[PDB]
């Protein structure tokens, strides 16, 4: 068909002194430079091509600007006469070449304009095959994926591995969660098994939820542990093209990603709820003897509900607003890694909320136990002493006693009557010095006393005794002996060996004081309670620790993601508009994310799951396993234990 | 020939009233009153021959005195002359007629005076016979021999048969010595053949003592059932002539009173001197049971040479003052019968000094029984307790076996390695309360010490359980069956069944109390020394008795003496001279010896035999005389080989 009229321009055609275009080969030998509206001469339209082809980076914009710049710098002319480039071959670069108007911005000649670019003509750059491509850089990777390429950079795809963390700095951090999921892992199974060895027993309700705590925190520890397996890494974190996985559920995609990050969110967030229950069960516990409240063993549909509910609430609304992001130095998939303002709404606020609720129950029952003790805390101490030595004992261990908030009632044997003496006393200690030369007598003044020893209330009263006497005398302090063994048979509960002084007690005092320490030890406020409020503040300390760690994140990550998109737009080079001073890459971190507080923040996680194993690190466990061992050796043969074997 | 001068004197013949004299017929016609001085007449004379004739009793001394009586108050008197009687006639009175000189004493005219009595004239009674012999009353018997004649009464003796008691009261007597008698004797013989049917291992010095013991009283039973073969009691009691045998040894007697007074006597001190060595032999031993030291070793031979010494100088010494006399109620020969101080001195006297020598060794003994001994009991008692319910019955066992003289080492099972853990302990007291809702579990403290049990050295070793529990749990003290079951499978000793205690044991104290106390006597001591200490005591018990009656008899025989001198003396009569002044005879016993303190003294000496015997009834006697019927038949426990 004869050339249109308006698809070519009236141009003085001048001679080709370049043959090649972009590496193509040209098959005309005349061009002009009227299209291009920077250059002149045929010198300074092959310049402007050298800084054109700048945008080899962004290959998918590369493959579609070459013939459009060809067609523009260096343009067919025969017989006075120059080729227009139709409207089509500049509209397809307008897309994937973005970058253009973004940085520098479209010259007049090169704009979709229908006089410089008319309707239906011949580009004759159409027939001529540009085989370049381009290539991406280092902290880019070439992906076909379109919804893994970067931004404006279109044909190019952010790298799996972290850009802002070397491999040593990655190597150094598998390390460390290969070291503590590990001991997580061992020593949670170990306390999960010594509770199922003794299944039965052991669902009583207020430890039952140190089972759970374990539970969780061996749950997590398989999802950070999975990471290590021989390519299971790359499997969760890495794109199947090769890009690192952002903004999961995401179509196309192995499971592998979610599957992770439900294992390890979820365990996460359901050991801090079953956190704030131990802390309410310890508080309740108090309440169940002093006033009225009543046991809690049987809310198993109760707690049950809200502990497995909320994590599985907050899972499902992570996987709606799809914010599952893969991060290779931590090699597990998590809320807002990309966007720092999930990580804070999913994770520091629910730590932050089991805090204030959680603290609120260890103040309440700190307040309760410290109430209970006042309402305990009357204490007489009847004394028997003729040369004054128990009289100085007794005194010595009233002082202590009233040190420590007891309402200390110290009187002598010799001016008290026997019938109703220990009513109302939650502790009675009785001195008594021995005498009698031959045989074992009680100081004069205390026989009243001992003979009507069964009408002062001592049946079910917490006692303890004390006395003088001298090692140089045979029946070394008779008189505490015979004391202990008639409250003994009257029903008294002996809270403490006697303390039995020899010689001057003043040069024992310590030995007074410390006893007198330890008889208030032995007065015990739940020995079973106690224990799980220990753990109830030692969790506390490790999730607090926790939640500083999320907070500094938080405080600081907005920083670090402009950082972050800074230096991998500024590495992706594609500098159309000059060549710099030296071919350095000139690309800086400004700020990253600080790998040690991750390191406090993994301790203080890890660490409650090895703090809270430790409840079955007692001698009861020892008899577990060793039932576990003595009828598996007495079920080897057929059936199991009776009356009489 | 013509008649002498000197042998008749001046007197008026007077006829005789009476033609008899004493029983005799006269020769002669006429007789005169002048010879006897205190008659005048003839119905006089005849008279004082009636007071005379009062001496038919005594009949050595009637026989002489009739022909004299006759020629002093009757005389012949022919021509104005009386016949004077010779002086051989007088003098032949003057020996068995003493009684007259001792009671009356013989009148002027019945003295051998030369003036009234001539020597070599013809009595004329010489030719007249006196058939009349005279008597002896009741309790007095003629006897011929000189030695049985009894006091002053010259011709009679003292009867056999005590007349102080009835023939009712003799049968009485005689019927209670066989009684005694027979039953001491089979039991004694008894013992003495079970110690002889294994005299090997019976003949250990501790035990042997009670064999010579019984040897002894079944000797002196021999003595007492003598008297009851067939006619046996008179020919040991009787004299040859029929008169009761007193201060014998005597000539012309047999031995059978002699025989019968060594067997009694003899058997009777060699049995007091063995039971001083019994209380010594007990005193000693038991003093050196804390050491291997055998106190009685050389002994053997002094204890022989004292028990057999002793009653032979003593038997020897009564018959040498010849004391030995006889008696037909008791129907033996022994010593002072007759005189009270020689039964005293031989009888009283050495029981008395057994008493106090023996007496001494019971008390030294008792004096041992609550003295320090050298060797104590060990006992340990291991606890497991959770809420001191196990800790204080612990606690209660430990003051119980304290009180009994025990060295108590409580310790918790907590703070204990198992390791010869049992080592250097009589007795191991383990306790341990029941644990485990499903099953049984021992209390916590204790299954370290239950796993590592076969180390503590529980093989041979005493034990016994005891724990805390509660029957409204499903196994009741369950750790208590355990722990007793691993014991006996080790090799332990289980001593009692353990003390399980349901609930609190403040409310059953007096329980572990009780257990405790029969825990301690599950464990053997020495039965043998405690028996010795028994029979020592008991043996001392019929001494002391024995002892009583003997005293008794020592001090009233005096009286009874003299009551038997008096009625005996009383119911033969004399009467020299005498109208008598109208009389009562009123002839009777005032007091004699009491046969109840008799029966008492048999009853605690024949008892004595009989307890001793009683050391032989045991069950290792029924062994000895099965062993005996096998090893004579020929065949051992089953047939020989
Ligand atoms: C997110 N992020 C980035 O580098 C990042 C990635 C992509 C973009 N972006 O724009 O595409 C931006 C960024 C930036 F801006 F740098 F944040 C860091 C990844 C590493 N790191 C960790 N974070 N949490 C945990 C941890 C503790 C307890 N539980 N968990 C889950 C953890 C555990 C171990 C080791 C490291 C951890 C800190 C944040
Ligand atoms: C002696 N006498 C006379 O009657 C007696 C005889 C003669 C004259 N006299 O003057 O010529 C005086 C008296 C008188 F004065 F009455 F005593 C009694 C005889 C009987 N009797 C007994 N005596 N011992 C024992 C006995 C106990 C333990 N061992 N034995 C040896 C004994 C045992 C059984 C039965 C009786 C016994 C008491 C004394
Ligand atoms: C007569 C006499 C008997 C004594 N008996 C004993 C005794 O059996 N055991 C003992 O340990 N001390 C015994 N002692 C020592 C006293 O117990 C000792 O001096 C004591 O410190 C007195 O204390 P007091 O002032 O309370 O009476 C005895 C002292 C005396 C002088
Ligand atoms: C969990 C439990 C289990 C028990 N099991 C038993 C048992 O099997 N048999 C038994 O007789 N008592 C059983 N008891 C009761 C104790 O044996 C009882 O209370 C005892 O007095 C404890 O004594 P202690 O102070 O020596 O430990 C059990 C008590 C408890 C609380």
């Amino acid at each position: 068909p004869p050339p249109l009229s308006h698809c070519g321009r009236a141009a003085p055609c001048e001679p080709l002194r370049y043959n090649v275009c972009l590496g193509s080969v040209l098959p005309y030998g005349a061009t002009s430079t009227l299209l291009a509206g920077d250059s002149d001469s045929q010198e300074e339209a092959h310049g402007k091509l050298v800084l054109w082809s700048g945008l080899r980076n962004a290959p998918r914009c590369w493959a579609v600007i070459q013939p459009l710049l060809c067609a523009v710098y260096m343009p067919k002319c025969e017989n006075d006469r120059v080729e227009l480039p139709s409207r089509t071959l500049c509209q397809a670069t307008r897309g994937p070449c973005a970058i253009v108007e973004r940085e520098r911005g479209w010259p007049d000649f090169l704009r979709c304009t229908p006089d410089r670019f008319p309707e239906g003509c011949t580009n004759e750059v159409q027939n001529i095959k540009f085989n370049s491509s381009g290539q991406c850089e280092v902290p880019l990777v070439r992906t076909d994926n379109p919804k893994s390429w970067y931004e404006d950079v279109e044909g190019c795809g952010i790298q799996c591995q972290n850009p802002l963390f070397t491999e040593a700095e990655h190597q150094d951090m598998h390390s460390y969660i290969a070291a503590f999921g590990a001991v997580t892992g061992l020593c949670t199974l170990f306390t999960l098994a010594t509770f199922v060895a003794d299944w039965r027993n052991s669902n009583r309700y207020p430890a039952v939820i140190l089972f759970y705590v374990n539970a969780c925190f061996f749950v997590g520890s398989i999802g950070w542990l999975a990471q290590f397996m021989d390519g299971a890494r790359r499997e969760i974190v890495c794109r199947a093209d090769g890009t690192m996985r952002l903004g999961e559920p995401t179509s196309n995609e192995t499971l592998s990603c979610v599957i992770i990050f439900v294992i390890v969110y979820y365990a996460l967030m359901a050991g801090v709820v079953w956190f704030v229950v131990l802390t309410y069960a310890w508080h309740t516990s108090f309440k169940a003897l002093g006033t009225t409240y009543q046991p809690l063993s049987g809310k198993t549909s109760y707690f049950h509900l809200l502990t497995w509910s909320l994590p599985f609430v907050l899972t499902v609304a992570i996987l709606a607003v799809a914010q599952v992001d893969g991060d290779s130095v931590s090699g597990i998939c998590f809320v807002g890694y990309k966007n720092y303002r999930y990580r804070a709404g999913f994770v520091l606020a629910p730590i932050g909320l089991v805090l204030i609720v959680g603290g609120y129950f260890l103040i309440r029952g700190v307040m309760t136990l410290f109430s209970i003790k006042s309402n305990h805390a009357k204490a007489l101490i009847v004394y028997g002493s003729t040369t004054g030595n128990t009289e100085y004992t007794a005194e010595t261990i009233a002082r202590e006693l009233a040190d420590a908030g007891y309402e200390v009632d110290s009187r002598d044997a010799a001016s008290v009557e026997a019938g109703g003496l220990f009513e109302g006393f939650d502790l009675v200690l009785l001195g008594c010095s021995t005498w009698g030369d031959d045989s074992i007598e009680l100081q004069d003044d205390f026989i009243p006393l001992f003979d009507s020893l069964e009408e002062t209330g001592a049946q079910g009263r917490k006692v303890a005794c004390f006395g003088c006497g001298d090692s140089s005398w045979e029946y070394f302090c008779g008189a505490v002996d015979a004391i202990e063994e008639k409250l003994k048979n009257l029903g008294a509960e002996i809270v403490q060996d006697g303390l039995r002084i020899d010689g001057d007690p003043r040069a024992a005092r310590d030995d007074i004081v410390g006893w007198a320490h330890d008889v208030r030890g032995a007065i015990k406020i739940n020995e079973t309670m106690l224990r799980l409020g220990i753990f109830g503040f030692l969790a506390f300390g490790f999730v607090l620790i926790t939640f500083s760690c999320h907070f500094y994140d938080f405080f600081n990550q907005a920083e670090w993601e402009r950082s972050f998109r800074d230096y991998v737009l500024c590495q992706a080079n594609v500098t159309i508009g000059l060549p710099t001073k030296q071919p350095i890459p000139d690309c800086e971190i400004k700020n990253r994310p600080s790998l040690l507080v991750e390191k406090i923040n993994l301790f203080a996680m890890f660490g409650t799951g090895i703090a809270m194993s430790t409840w079955v690190w007692t001698k009861a466990t020892l008899l577990i396993w060793r039932r576990t061992w003595c009828r598996l050796t007495g079920q080897s043969d057929d059936h199991h234990h009776h009356h009489h074997h």
